[PDB]
DNA sequence: AATGCCGCAGTCGGCCGACCTG
DNA sequence: AAACAGGGAAGTAG
DNA sequence: CAGGTCGGCCGACTGCGGCACTCGAGCTACTTCCCTGTTT
DNA sequence: AATGCCGCAGTCGGCCGACCTG
């Protein structure tokens, strides 16, 4: 009977609930069935799957990418740099893009938050090139480098890069500017010192100041590398699309998106 | 341990308390470290502010820079500038609210400048109030820094230079009861909500603290140290309360 | 890339083996192996053993080749023939090689389903029963026709087991041996976006994974969104 | 289990620490299979340092010249019979002694003239391998004391077949007492998963590898693992 | 033109049988056969013929060859085994295919150095005491190969067998089976370098026509650029 | 050589002081 | 005669 | 034993994305490598 | 002069019979 199925699927790719209605096979068998097939394709439309970690303490884990703001003409190359904790968020307008370029940007980031334990960027081939690496090697400050062409691993700038955007087209809007540095200042200012949230901070106030700890809860966790639901463990924090677990055994804490973590 | 605050001391130049309190240095050891470097020799934040324009020849055409500073905690920025006019003063005052933000009022000379409508209304706007020895302090310091910062001619513009010498004065510089600057701006002081406790680290076998807790719970708890990047389970065994 | 050349020369082993052992460049390696002239589960588990004939021997026409079937660590012998008493010969001396499987799996040739084979492989334990001799054979003939001066049969076809075995390596860099004594996914491309496979899978963890095509040369880092179970 | 055991020691003439650790017996219970049996009475790196020297074994006729290739660091035994012990012949067994092993770069020899001749110096200096002039000793007495066990098992046609079941029961099925054989020195979680196929929870059988819930289940199936969601795996 | 590619589909032989079998382009030909996807002193007077393996014939894999060294005519008949009694039903066999020779070509296997093969052979007026045989093998196998859905070993066996010897003709165009049944020092006279060497087809009154191996037609030159070989 | 994100805006739902009313 | 220093191409990633 | 339990079963639900008329070209930017004019 | 849809696959969960045990 199953033969049958699979010989039937091999010649006509039916659909699953075809296979299911008229051989009277279970409907798991049907799924195996147009699974196993090498001609019908492969899913593409994958549920979430991973995170972007971010430090749990200010100024350890940052993100930084460029972009393009054909508005200021010759300063189009902005650099940005935020934080992970809190989201903070710096910004300059240099010419281009290069070692130097990036490093006084780096140098300026540096100067209004201070220094980070990392930086997580792009494969570009500036943050590539050696001298940005003895540059953070002085300086005591380890660097990643993401999978190429995965914009998804720098999602939190690249979010960042929409908010300051859309800031920077409705200052434009609201008046006149001298320069772009100066539009940019005060961009700067209102996304990091005005635009407060909606649990009474303001970027400063999270960035700096205390971090909060109440009373964190335990939860069920799904620890993806064993095919298990293992717990309960802490949970430090959380949100839309994070979690992040910190078993007692575990050497580091594990960040694993919200769906795997069931309360308990 | 000490060699490594050598090494940071050579590339920044910070006053010896800051190091004394980052690495755990005797305070006379790293009296002698920063004297053998060769170069060297209001009631709240966010009220009361001082700004003028000073000249210093080694940058040669951006000779004009705009030292700006808190009254309270002495959270210093500045920039170069190539003009003490009124519009590089408001690009100035733009950048510095970025940078710190809003004051309750500045408090100024009689530069003419200053004086200007333009200044006066964009004031205004902002909400800031105007009214015409901490800032000659600053210039000072500031050029102090660039002197010992000067070391490493790497610099590609004074640009550069300034938030080198910024970062320095602002993130790692530390007070005699060790607070940076930006620990003050920002001004968490306060009692502390959540306790501060020892720890015991096993691969140095010393009670290294006092650091931050997280939780607790069966017999192990989650302290975060706070050079560290990311959480540290510890039994309860080594676990001391400190107040 | 200095000693490549001679060690080529010396061994005539496959380009992999070069850039693995030297740490040269892969189109250098290809070089070197086209302008020479000459040149042009778990272990111990299921094994495959057929006879073939070499007219270079002469009278020691008679090859036994028993290639294991998941690390295809590879022995070989001549003799006089390929009788009962001869494929015991070379399947004493083929475990002497590489230890004791479980199931040998032979052709239908009489003198392998004889009587003494028989119980002799009875007593040790074994059961009974292609592409993959074959491929052996073709292997075994190229590097035989690649030593072209040693002193006899026996030299040259200790030498070609030896650099067949512990000279070459696949993609992933382990020799035969090492595969001897010491995973497979459909992903996508982040390029073009088409998906190709299917690939071996190294080691994964927290939602990136990493692939190595047979056809490349260096490992792929792939989200593990873009990552299906083949089979 | 016992007469496994007692069967493998009676054709096989086995040690006491590999049997003990192949059947899962008493220890006593192999000290009496060794008793009983009548016929049965340095580097610091695999492939570094190798010595080798020819020995004499008096039944072995025409075949007396016993070759012995071993590693210093593992002991991993190799070993072949010749007509003679001429520059021919030491450079056939050395051809065969890579071929067994691997590539070595120390080499001790005594001081016999073939082995200081210049045709195996430049063989092994063409080879990338340095010659330089009691393991080897205690190597032999354990080879012809494995020998001396072999006669009585059964007919063995040639001294090659002899030498071979020897050497390979010195080295690949044997073992020290940490459970390793010399040969692997050399080179030194269980799951039901349910077929959801046939829906038949077969195994167990090895786990693999896991990953986006799908837990990389390997049977007996010589050809290829299969996928199965980790919904449909129970820890054994 | 379709007539050539069935024919192809079919039996699978050469381009240049093609080519002279359906007045085809040379190009034509090597497209085709390039295309497929199953495409990766006188006769009788010596012989050679050793056995081979070939695993896909289960308990007939031991394949006995016969190549006449002359014209290349080749034989097979898969057996049991390469024992006396099947070298001899696979020689009388040939003997009724090929024809009798005068003296054999073997290796020394005990089989064929055997006193009863011996004494059959002088018993028939023929004496009995190395690549051709290799490089027939490696043809036969490639034909198996490209073969391929047929019923028993020797029905395949014949056809790659017919395939190889009625089909298969060489440059010259002449069929295996009719060649069963001179070198020359050449100069290109267009570029004035010598080429050869190369087989004479006729020769006379000043002119000479040469036809080499990898040239689809004959070239004709006249005598004064012509000088013998070996 | 190392993993999607989240603000703008809608909206359900509960808290609760005020208001109807048994 | 071997060494050494520009420049262009090329691979590669944003 | 039958009330209680667990697994097989699948109804119902949902996160995801690309169908849209077709595909590109090119820039900046750094590294590695080969080639070649210049050196002793 | 007229408006995003939905298959694929994973998954939650309720039903129900074979099965355990009060
Ligand atoms: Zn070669």
């Amino acid at each position: 009977a199953l033969e049958s199925a699979q010989e039937s699927h091999a010649l006509h790719h039916q659909n699953a609930a075809a296979l299911r209605f008229q051989f009277h096979i279970t409907r798991e068998q049907a799924r195996e069935i147009v699974k196993l097939c090498p001609n019908c394709p492969d899913w593409g439309h994958a549920p979430q799957l991973g995170v972007n970690p971010r430090g749990l303490k200010p100024r350890v884990l940052w993100q930084m990418d460029v972009t393009h703001v054909s508005e200021f003409g010759k300063l189009k190359y902005v650099h940005v740099t935020v934080d992970t904790y809190s989201h903070f968020t710096f910004a300059t307008a240099r010419t281009g893009e290069a070692t130097k370029d990036v490093l006084q940007h780096l140098a300026q980031s540096f100067a209004y938050m201070g220094i980070p334990q990392k930086i997580k960027t792009d494969n570009a081939p500036a943050y590539v090139s050696r001298s940005i690496q003895e540059f953070l090697a002085r300086w005591k400050i380890s660097h990643v480098t993401g999978i190429p062409y995965n914009p998804q691993g720098q999602a939190i700038v690249e979010r960042t890069h929409q908010n300051i955007k859309a800031q920077l087209n409705k200052l434009q809007k609201a008046g006149k500017y001298y320069t772009p540095h100066h539009l940019l200042a005060h961009a700067l200012f209102v996304l990091n010192h005005v635009n407060m949230d909606n649990q009474g901070h303001t970027a400063a106030e999270r960035h700096w100041g205390p971090i909060s700890a109440d009373p964190k809860p335990m939860v069920m966790w799904k620890d993806l590398l064993t095919g298990s639901w293992k717990g309960p463990d802490v949970l430090i924090t959380a949100g839309r699309g994070y979690a992040c677990v910190f078993p007692q055994d575990a050497e580091s804490p594990i960040w694993v998106p919200d769906r795997f973590i069931r309360p308990f």
